[PDB]
């Protein structure tokens, strides 16, 4: 319009540069739209945040964009540009300016029965992103199919980092890591259990689970709640071994997990009958309740059923990982939002440097 842009009712004042809105969605925070880059002659996605009212929602706004803004892969997304007001008392919103991919997978796997080469190339382009958020010090804690973008050739890219995080491996996090994170579904075992004290290792499981819903379009464990999630892994995986039983440092979790009936281990052809081999092993290893016994990103990156595209040359680490100077954000959002307003500057119209 003659002031800003609006779409639904609401202003989505993206300058001049980016025209021809189209409302694509929400997100946590805000509506996202595409929009016609004027510069790049491409359609790119934006989407709006307003998070000053909240002292979670600029902690998490602070931390996608910090990470973002230093991470370079072809497997992840990068951020574009940022557009938000001259200064900081103006300042409600920012617009995060990312790639318009094509789809992602959660919805591909609700209409396509996927072939096993593009199960595997998936898989492969899943991991070496992860391999490199990993090296960084960086946990994603939410990935899930519809974390994981796709355009028309192919090309995965890891986007979300919302619930995503830095834990520097100098230092102990045991107890103080936040509670509640990953998406349900795909939440590891030890989530639940060990609460607080969990590692990077959770998200080799939720590929575990993102491995298995390629396999066969459904979620692997559909649980209706907390307790249900961890009977639904237990019914495929069957209950705990003395030695992860007793892995498990809180006392009350590993009296519930031994309070409850035995379950056989369900076979894994039994569930993917059609399912190759090796993906099953790969599977099998990615998918173990106990975290310490989990394969690893390099590992698993190495394993057989990824053979055909592993080479370690061309799988990228983070030449600079995040250190603890990183997790000193546990501020008041009116300090958050001044370092908000500060990593932003750089996208700036005319700022030097």
């Amino acid at each position: 319009a003659a002031g800003p842009e609006m779409v639904r009712g609401q202003v989505f004042d993206v300058g001049p540069r980016y025209t021809n809105l189209s409302y694509i969605g929400e997100g946590a925070y805000g509506m996202v739209c595409s929009a016609y880059d004027n510069l790049n002659k491409v359609r790119v996605a934006i989407k709006k945040i307003s998070p000053f009212e909240h002292q979670t929602y600029c902690q998490r706004t602070l931390r996608e964009i910090k990470i973002l803004l230093r991470f370079r892969h072809e497997n992840i997304i990068g951020i574009n540009d940022i557009i938000r007001a001259p200064t900081i008392e103006q300042m409600k919103d920012v617009y995060i300016v990312q790639d318009l991919m094509e789809t992602d997978l959660y919805k591909l796997l609700k209409t396509q029965h996927l072939s096993n080469d593009h199960i595997c190339y998936f898989l492969y382009q899943i991991l070496r992103g992860l391999k490199y958020i990993h090296s960084a010090n960086v946990l994603h804690r939410d990935l899930k199919p519809s974390n994981l973008l796709l355009n028309t050739t192919c090309d995965l890219k890891i986007c979300d980092f919302g619930l995503a995080r830095v834990a520097d491996p100098d230092h102990d996090h045991t107890g103080f890591l936040t509670e509640y994170v990953a998406t349900r579904w795909y939440r590891a075992p030890e989530i639940m259990l060990n609460s607080k004290g969990y590692t990077k290792s959770i998200d080799i499981w939720s590929v575990g689970c993102i491995l298995a819903e390629m396999l066969s379009n459904r979620p692997i464990f559909p649980g209706k709640h907390y307790l249900d999630q961890l009977n639904h892994i237990l019914g495929i995986l069957g209950s705990p071994s003395q030695e992860d039983l007793n892995c498990i440092i809180n006392l009350k979790a590993r009296n519930y997990l031994l309070s409850l009936p035995h379950k056989n281990k369900v076979p894994w052809n039994r569930l993917f009958p059609n399912a190759d081999s090796k993906a099953l092993d790969l599977l099998d290893k990615m998918l173990t309740f106990n975290p310490h016994k989990r394969i690893e990103v390099e590992q698993a990156l190495a394993h057989p059923y990824l053979e055909q595209y592993y080479d370690p040359s061309d799988e990228p680490i983070a030449e600079a990982p995040f250190k603890f100077d990183m997790e000193l954000d546990d501020l008041p959002k009116e300090k958050l939002k001044e370092l908000i307003f500060e990593e932003t500057a750089r996208f700036q119209p005319g700022y030097r440097s």
